[PDB]
């Protein structure tokens, strides 16, 4: 066990080990930019808030720890170390997560000015990349954004808080029952074609105008989609709607790459059974440049059982107390 010390940020008091130094507050948690001395990286440290105050936020706290402690992929945020103060399980009562410091995220990276396609190419091929590993272990992000995207000043991303209204998927604004993994891909989509044009592609004012907004691209649903809405409510809540056919991309995206705008409209179908996937995506013509079949790699079957549990504030401590002493550091 390494030596401790303390100290108080933004009124957030923090108890971590020597070997992290240089604390600097970064912004359910709390984080803090530090140096890892054991490595020379630059890491981010996020302190849970009140971890075990309920049996919700010790779910959460189990939740998000199983999460990281899964994912080992490059476009992944992964976890670099797990630690407390405590020493046993009485005891335990914070917990500390410690991933990379990639320094910002893509939100507000083209207020000023588009982004090249090369450029766009680079950073819409990390995203997808990572979206197939997190994909295959059957985990949907459900609220991709670009605050979510961690980021380089090389451009070298990592998704981050996997499992604003103006990424989320038309059939979460109409609150369907039933959605697959391409609610992500709808994201990734409207982060793209933001990049390309300098300009945000629905920002609806409110909910019903991001709808209208988004129904005015893709149009309203053709009879194959409208045979597979259940609810007749919902059935002519579109039909209340003023309908409109879906419009041409060719004739949105001006001087884009060709290739570009095929790929939005695969991204940005209504009919989420038609959209295309992560793993699609990747062998599309736009990123012949990156694509390589040998080196997207999936992840490991996540069990996620514990999701349709009830147990105790000590029964879910006393589990992600056991994931902390289990952890073995990534080489
Ligand atoms: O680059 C990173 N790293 C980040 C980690 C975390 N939270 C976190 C998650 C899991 C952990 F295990 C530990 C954590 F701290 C959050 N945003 C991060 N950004 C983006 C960013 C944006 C602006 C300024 C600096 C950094």
């Amino acid at each position: 066990r390494p030596t401790f010390y303390r100290q108080e940020l933004n009124k957030t008091i923090w108890e971590v080990p020597e070997r992290y130094q240089n604390l600097s507050p970064v912004g359910y948690g709390s984080v803090c930019a530090a140096f890892d001395t054991k490595t020379g990286l630059r890491v981010a440290v996020k302190k849970l808030s009140r971890p075990f105050q309920s049996i919700i936020h010790a779910k959460r706290t189990y939740r998000e720890l199983r999460l990281l402690k899964h994912m080992k992929h490059e476009n992944v945020i992964g976890l670099l170390d797990v630690f407390t103060p405590a020493r046993s399980l009485e005891e335990f009562n914070d917990v500390y997560l410690v991933t990379h410091l990639m320094g910002a995220d893509l939100n507000n990276i083209v207020k000023c000015q588009k982004l090249t396609d090369d450029h766009v190419q680079f950073l819409i091929y990390q995203i997808l990349r990572g979206l197939k590993y997190i994909h295959s272990a059957d985990i949907i992000h459900r609220d991709l954004k670009p605050s979510n995207l961690a980021v380089n000043e090389d451009s070298e991303l990592k998704i981050l808080d996997f499992g604003t209204r103006w990424y989320r998927a038309p059939e979460i604004m109409l609150n369907w029952m039933h959605y697959n993994q391409t609610v992500d891909i709808w994201s990734v989509g409207c982060i793209m074609a933001e990049l390309l044009t300098g300009r945000t592609l629905f920002p609806g004012t409110d909910h019903i105008d991001q709808l209208k907004l988004i129904l005015r691209l893709v149009g309203t649903p053709g009879a194959e989609l409208l045979k597979k809405i259940s609810s007749e409510s919902a059935r002519n809540y579109i039909q209340s709607l003023t309908q409109m056919p879906k419009m041409n991309f060719a004739n949105v995206f001006i001087g884009a790459n060709p290739l570009a705008v095929d790929l939005l409209e695969k991204m940005l179908v209504l009919d989420s059974d038609k959209r295309i996937t992560a793993a699609q995506a990747l062998a599309h013509a736009y990123f012949a440049q990156y694509h390589d079949p040998d080196d997207e790699p999936v992840a490991d079957p996540y069990d996620q059982s514990f999701e349709s549990r009830d147990l105790l504030i000590d029964e879910w401590k006393s589990l992600t107390y056991d994931e902390v002493i289990s952890f073995v550091p990534p080489p």
